[PDB]
């Protein structure tokens, strides 16, 4: 029942993972993904100095209770470590949950509201052509949903293309043109649709380069294309940023991967400016947070797009993969495959096959992580890139 | 000209304080706070694992672009944890860049807009007469504004009431009624107005407790007794959390300390929902972000009011009075005086006289620290406490 323990795993078997363990008096014990990519150190700090010891003695079964304890508590509310740390612990409160239950996750959230839980591959190259060659390949794969990304040319790097996004120890330093990438990336989508047809779910991330009305004017650009969707068009924290795209285009749009918090993106979904919300479990307060995001989209037809990067682990994915199995909304779920070391690292029961996921059957969120496996691994720090314009001007990546 | 070497300094002479110290190659050097009460070593991991590492090499006279790397380039933006490291070294920067010109740091941001900066004190007491008997005292130090907090009768513990809120190692536990608060806070107020009259500045912390309308009964109900502010009256990540309370009263509110981004404010602001806005330089980002906050806050007759508890060190405090000295719109600054072996371990030039500060003059913003002294002094961990209704429900402290 009570909490007897609760400590971090932090390991790196291809690249770094932060893992929070709880276990019960009873024996029985519950994890969660804490992973920020490029500041993992400062959620295991925060973790083990602060909320851990806190945690010790706690009714496990409290789950509402500790969120808001935590939540609230902090005093200083919200943020990319702050809520990181609280999902960690909502993601093993709810494991330790469902296994008391005796049921897989999605039992608990209300059970099934689908068969399986359609996915999306990254497709990238540094030509056209090159990016064109990845489609095929994912599409022979079952993939029903392909994102794509190809070099500019006249820009020696773009987003998505050469991939592992934290791959340098300090940030690795990268150039940008707008107005090279704006007058491009509609042949993209006209050459994948052109080779590939029309029944293909095409998305592409915009990577926060644009302002609202140059993304407006990629957004129609690309409406011939019809695109699943256009990801973060903009940085966001000023949510009216999107009004300008939302007026001029009838592309879809989606964005979130960055936020943490329903008050990042209430006005967004309220006003209706964004069709798929990104924010996943281990970066968005959890399970009980996100349970109240997706409801609040569904009243305005809004739906989830989970990120879904190497960078979250196997322990978020499975929690997901639940999570999207029984949400109303479901939209889709990014998949970024993992390397066979991290696999390993942390043994689940959810499968991929001909392009989708279902979701495990075993208690709990069905993930677990084998600590003495980890320990084999350990941490080696590595930094997300910075972007900068060609006049040297510090842009965002 | 460029950076050598960045570290952080833990020490505890009486409370927990982190510090950054930036060093260039030509032996000059920069401090900046980093404290961020019961979080502490969250802040101390981002910046020793993920920010120092980065700002080695770099121009220490690159400010702004320093700044915009550490923000657009953590990717994760905003955040209590983020915008302190960010602070930290922001601050640090300024120290730089002040010595480096051979100016104390208000002369660097435009100069004296006033001679003196007004302060305010803390006064509490179990009782009214408690509280009154403190008021008197501190009018005696010379202090032209007070802080008024008393206990709520049937109530055990009340906010501002035995002060320091960290005081224990894990969260204390409060219990809290808003239906007797709400009917007792009014009769302290007319009481300090009965014994000490008009001219006395004052001001009382609601510090999150209640819903818009029960703030809005409360502001109206001390209309007669008007106070400097009301303040921290209601949760405010939902931004329209305000619209009520102004709608329906006008007792001056103050709102902001939790605040870590001119985003968790643009709207407050714009909509001129506050006239005081309360988030400090070490949780807001630093000289750079606050200058901006503040310039925002101008072209709506919002005036600065900086958080300035025991737990932002000196060196918040000191460059705090160097912006108080320069800023247009300034309001009031907060004074919890610091204990002797805190004031030892950061000598400063900044001086308190006749209940205002008068900014120091010496190149930088005139604070150091003795690391040797630091030294003598380990972290020791403490927490904010929680708050609990009658009922258990966890509520906001
Ligand atoms: O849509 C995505 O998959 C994201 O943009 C990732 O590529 C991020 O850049 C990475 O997860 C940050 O750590
Ligand atoms: O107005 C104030 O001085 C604040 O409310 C402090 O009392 C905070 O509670 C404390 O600084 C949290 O660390
Ligand atoms: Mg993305
Ligand atoms: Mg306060």
């Amino acid at each position: 029942l009570k909490i007897r323990d609760a400590y971090t795993i932090v390991t790196c078997p291809g690249r770094n993972f932060v893992t929070l363990k709880i276990v019960t008096e009873s024996g029985t014990h519950g994890i969660g993904d804490a992973t920020l990519n490029g500041r993992e150190m400062a959620v295991a700090a925060y973790l083990d100095e602060h909320v851990v010891p806190a945690l010790i003695g706690r009714d496990a079964g409290r789950i509402e209770d500790t969120w808001q304890y935590l939540y609230r508590g902090a005093y200083w509310r919200r943020g990319p470590v702050t809520m990181t740390a609280i999902a960690a612990v909502d993601m093993a409160l709810w494991d330790i949950k469902a296994k008391a239950a005796g049921m897989p996750l999605y039992q608990l959230l209300g059970g099934k509201s689908r068969e399986r839980v359609m996915t999306y591959a990254h497709c990238t190259g540094q030509t056209i052509e090159d990016c064109l060659g990845e489609v095929a390949r994912h599409v022979e794969l079952g993939y029903r949903a392909v994102r794509v990304q190809s070099g500019v040319p006249g820009i020696e790097t773009t987003y998505g293309v050469a991939y592992e996004p934290a791959d340098s120890s300090l940030p690795a330093e990268h150039v940008w043109s707008t107005e090279k990438y704006l007058n491009h990336a509609p042949k993209l989508f006209a050459a994948v649709r052109e080779r590939f047809g029309d029944d293909l779910h095409v998305l592409h991330d915009v990577h926060h380069r644009l302002t609202p009305i140059e993304a407006a004017r990629l957004g129609k650009a690309v409406e011939p294309y019809h695109l699943f969707w256009l990801e973060d068009c903009v940085p966001a924290e000023n949510q009216e940023s999107l009004r300008l795209i939302r007026e001029h285009t009838t592309t879809p749009l989606a964005i979130g991967e960055v936020f943490n918090s329903i008050h990042d993106c209430r006005e967004l979904i309220q006003n209706q400016w964004i069709d798929y919300i990104r924010m996943p479990l281990t970066h968005g307060g959890g399970i009980t947070a996100m349970r109240r995001v997706a409801d609040l989209a569904s009243l305005y037809h809004v739906r989830t797009g989970f990120h879904g990067p190497t960078d979250l682990s196997p322990v978020c994915l499975g929690a997901a993969i639940h999570f999207d199995t029984w949400v109303p909304n479901f939209g889709i779920q990014e998949h970024m495959p993992h390397t066979d070391e991290t696999d390993a690292v942390f043994p689940h029961d959810y499968r991929f096959e001909d392009g989708h996921f279902l979701a495990g059957e075993s208690p709990g969120h069905g993930v677990d992580i084998d600590e003495e496996l980890a320990a084999k691994y350990p941490y080696e720090r590595a930094s997300l890139p910075v972007n900068r314009l060609e006049d040297g001007t510090l842009w965002h990546w």
